């Protein structure tokens, strides 16, 4: 690099500003490390829905950002911050919980500046709510379309140096705001980085994720961030966190649920992995996404469907990237749960339920089996253009009729228009 | 919570001014974690004997604080203080090494306070002593009868934001004190909060404790920090310390 003496100029003067104000905020720091298994499993079967949806992607900052937003509203002292006003110590309360995401903006000039954009009014938000002015947010940074609204009214921030790789931080505390929560690197520790996947799963162990608390001590007490990082912790593995985030993003699937390992004693885990097959075989009907309305009558009897469940056959999520022997199922002698799973799920849960298992020949049972896990072949361009024809045709004609003949009766079969190309 | 500026008032605004005050003093941080079984195995013991006897039960923050007078002792460095007298630079001896105790106090009111008690003359104490003076802060504490001579005299402080499960702080150092220790969770690493206890027996995993050691720099090297907390590593994993709690017990 060229040596010399540069003025600091532009943004780069008011964050240099800034940290020496910061100088006069007396900062303790508590860090808490967390297993983040869970959010790993759980993060991947909403993007696996947003997959089949075509919508985006959701980060483990959207769910970390979420968590921390419930945990200030438990713990509503680290929203608070400290001022002098009039030459008196006042603990300012603020009225919402404005969340600063720290943006690191590499610019096209060359130098990279961080910004911290508020996400305002976040405790009257749930996470699709959240999600959309989060990506708001971080879709206006990047085209620098940003307000001086945006920088300002910040109440607690929010900072990701785990994504670069750092283990955990002690970040900086910015005048007129209470607490700074650092997320550190999601990933195994350095001393798993050698070993193999076998072992690592064996053992059972999961990946952890550390968070840093960074807070005016002056307004809040050490108990109270600790509680703090406790209910985010809390949070992280909770069953109705993970209920809340699937019922906004419309997952099917019951979520993965936190438990230990169990051990191989007793019913092989062979025998348990071969009586889920059959259970699917058997009632992965009564789970399939048969029905276009998301409707349930209410008085209509919800039948149990606990077989279904790994729980109910003793296996937990730490048998998932075991192998076990399927006995050719699949056309494979030896799979993981995992792959079990998946050629369960897609042959049984999806749009198509099948009821044969009752069928008392083999040959039916098994030619039917054969076809519906072998699944439906790809169509050709023009056979689903085919199908678009007869789909038109039976809406086409159905409003046609509705339009010239308002007031004849007719039986329309709208709601019902795939009955003609499955009839033909 | 209901918006708007309120006064800082009573106990509060001497937390607040104090750590105003804080900020004159440059501090290092030295972290290391330690073995915890063992610790775990000999408590329980001696808890099994107080059952029997009928009489108390210790804590893990009676052996930590006890082992830590103990380092303190080893390392009397970690017990000065630095001061400004008459405009030089001084480095303050003190003639007891007086453990103050960080005691959180969730009033009737609603609001929660922290204060810290002094166990002063901790140095000519045995655990027996040491623990029969930690119980009667403790005590006082609780029912409110903590007079201003227990809040004076502090030369080392101890911190405990373990119990609600925080791995590790960097807390901040009261001025008129040479260092402050905290103690971390007493847990199996978060890697392992998932692993069965049969995979944990088979392979030997032990829990740990952090200790974090906060202390000002201009009259305490880091050398000295880190030396003091490996003691303290030693110590409760020694068998003398065990050897000399159990006789007390
Ligand atoms: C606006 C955000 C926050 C949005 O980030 P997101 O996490 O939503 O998305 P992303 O970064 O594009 O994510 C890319 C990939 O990284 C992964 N990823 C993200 N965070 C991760 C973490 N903590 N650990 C492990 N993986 C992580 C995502 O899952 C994703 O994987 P997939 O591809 O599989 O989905 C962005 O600008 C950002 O990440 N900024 C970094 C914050 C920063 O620079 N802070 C300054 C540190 S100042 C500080 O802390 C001072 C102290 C110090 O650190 O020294
Ligand atoms: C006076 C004391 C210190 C007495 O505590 P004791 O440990 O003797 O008893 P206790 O808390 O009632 O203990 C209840 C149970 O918790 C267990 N326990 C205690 N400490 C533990 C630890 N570090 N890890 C794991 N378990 C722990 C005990 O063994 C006991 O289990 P059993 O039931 O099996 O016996 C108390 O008031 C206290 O714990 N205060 C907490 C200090 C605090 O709030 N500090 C503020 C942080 S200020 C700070 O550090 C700033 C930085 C920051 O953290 O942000």
């Amino acid at each position: 690099p060229e040596p010399g003496q540069t003025p600091i100029r532009g943004i780069f003067k008011s964050i240099a500003k800034n940290m020496d104000i910061s100088l006069e905020i007396p900062t303790a720091t508590s860090v808490r490390d967390m297993p983040a298994r869970l959010m790993f499993e759980n993060r991947a079967m909403v993007n696996d829905q947003l997959k089949r949806t075509r919508g985006g992607k959701i980060s483990f900052t959207h769910i970390i950002g979420y968590a921390m937003v419930k945990a200030v509203m438990a713990h509503p002292d680290m929203n608070n911050s400290y001022d002098v006003i009039d030459g008196k110590p006042t603990l300012i309360v603020p009225e919402h919980i404005n969340l600063g995401l720290a943006i690191d903006l590499p610019q096209k000039d060359g130098s990279r500046a961080l910004v911290v954009a508020a996400i305002k009014e976040t405790e009257k938000m749930n996470f699709s709510e959240f999600l959309a002015a989060y990506e708001d947010i971080v879709a206006r940074s990047r085209k620098g379309k940003l307000t001086m609204d945006d920088y300002q009214g910040v109440t607690v921030s929010l900072t990701n140096p785990g994504g670069i790789g750092t283990r955990h931080s002690v970040p900086r505390l910015t005048k007129g705001q209470g607490t700074i929560i650092g997320v550190g690197s999601m990933d195994y520790p350095a001393e798993f980085q050698g070993a193999s996947e076998d072992r690592l799963a064996e053992l059972g162990v999961g990946k952890l994720v550390t968070i840093t608390s960074t807070y005016d001590h002056r307004v809040i007490q050490g108990a109270v961030s600790g509680e703090f990082l406790r209910t985010m912790s809390r949070l992280l593995t909770d069953d109705s966190f993970w209920d809340e985030i699937f019922d906004a993003m419309n997952v099917p699937y019951t979520p993965m649920r936190w438990a230990q390992d169990v051990p191989n004693t007793g019913v092989d885990k062979n025998t348990r992995v071969m009586q889920l097959i059959e259970a699917y075989r058997s009632r992965g009907h009564l789970i399939a996404d048969t029905n276009p309305l998301s409707w349930v009558q209410p008085g209509m009897p919800v039948p149990d469907h606990r077989d279904l469940d790994i729980e109910t056959h003793n296996l937990t999520i730490w048998d998932l990237d075991r192998t076990f022997n399927v006995g050719g199922f699949g056309g494979k002698e030896t799979m993981t749960l995992r792959e079990v799973l998946s050629r369960l799920r897609a042959a049984y849960t999806l749009k198509v339920g099948s009821e044969y298992t009752h069928i008392l020949d083999r040959d039916e049972r098994t030619w039917l089996q054969d076809r519906l896990e072998a699944g439906m072949p790809k169509p050709t361009q023009a056979e689903q253009k085919y199908i678009l024809q007869k789909l038109n045709a039976a809406e086409a004609f159905e409003n046609f009729l509705q339009t010239k003949y308002v007031g004849q009766k007719r039986f329309s079969l709208e709601g019902a228009e795939a009955l003609i190309p499955l009839m033909d």
